[PDB]
């Protein structure tokens, strides 16, 4: 079923919160053992939204390898993504360690650091190029290199060494700062926009690690995200783009982490930001 007409059909007759509930009760549940260890309390944000075992990314250190980090590898589309919550005081240095080891071109953001006047995450990136930071735990130092500040998403230009090599990389920072502090945005347009954008840089290509992508949780708007854009690029690939159901490949990437999409203005969000991206993607 063609989503738009989908689309209209729940829209007149108001069910988008018993769809939502729908995919709720279907959804996958895998052991999180290891995020419940009582070591690793101190590296959960949020008690209730852990990685699965079987998906969760290493750390590649032998003391102590715990991250609230998930792989989402997506098999038709041949994309994969990182979903991790935003840094907490104490794993900032876990969260440059794991863009390090897993080779990513590209972090996204899609919160700020302070939301109904209350910290969601860490500041763990460096706001002037002549303050760098370093992480004594991983032996990292990162540094500010340029900024674009633009009217709904600002992006810069990071240098991550690796004080024990004396490697160098350049990592770009994808920040959405506009999202709303209640519900979701009137319109797509501009998350669209900033899709592309990230798009165009390399940072979603299979060249290089899997992009990592964070809000507070990790599962919310970073859900939105990803399932947008693989449901884009499935509708590029396939024969016939009317085939893609959204709701199936939602279903798909909660195998692999838990609770992406958070509420029912979520969902409606998604299905409205690929019915307007479809516009350009079919050619327009």
């Amino acid at each position: 079923m063609e989503m738009e007409k989908e689309f209209e059909q729940i829209d007149k007759s108001g069910s988008w919160a018993a769809i939502y509930q729908d995919i709720r009760h279907e959804a996958s549940d895998f052991p999180s053992r290891v995020a419940k260890l009582p070591k690793n309390k101190n590296r959960n944000r949020y008690r209730d939204v852990s990685p699965f075992d079987h998906s969760r990314i290493k750390l590649h250190q032998e003391d102590n390898d715990y991250i609230n980090a998930s792989l989402i590898k997506m098999e038709e589309a041949q994309r994969s993504y990182i979903l991790t919550q935003g840094p907490l005081p104490n794993t900032v240095g876990h969260f440059w360690e794991m863009v390090w080891e897993q080779k990513s071109r590209g972090v996204v953001m899609l919160n700020r650091v302070m939301e109904k006047g209350s910290l969601k995450c860490a500041q763990y990136w460096p706001q002037k190029e002549e303050k760098e930071m370093i992480f004594e735990d991983t032996n990292l130092k990162l540094t500010l290199i340029s900024e674009d500040i633009k009217s709904y998403y600002t992006v810069r230009q990071l240098e991550l060494e690796n004080l024990t090599t004396q490697e160098t990389r350049e990592i770009l920072h994808f920040h959405y700062t506009t999202w709303p502090d209640f519900g979701v945005p009137e319109s797509p347009a501009s998350f669209l926009n900033f899709l592309f954008k990230v798009r165009e840089s390399g940072s979603l290509s299979p060249e290089h690690g899997p992009v990592v992508v964070h809000c507070s949780a990790g599962i919310g708007r970073s859900g939105t995200f990803c399932l947008a854009d693989t449901c884009l690029l499935l509708m590029d690939k396939r024969k016939d783009p009317s085939s893609v159901d959204i709701k199936k490949v939602l279903l798909e990437m909660r195998k692999f982490r838990m609770g992406l999409i958070q509420t029912a203005d979520q969902l409606r969000f998604s299905y409205l930001a690929v019915i307007e991206g479809a516009k350009f993607i079919m050619g327009d």
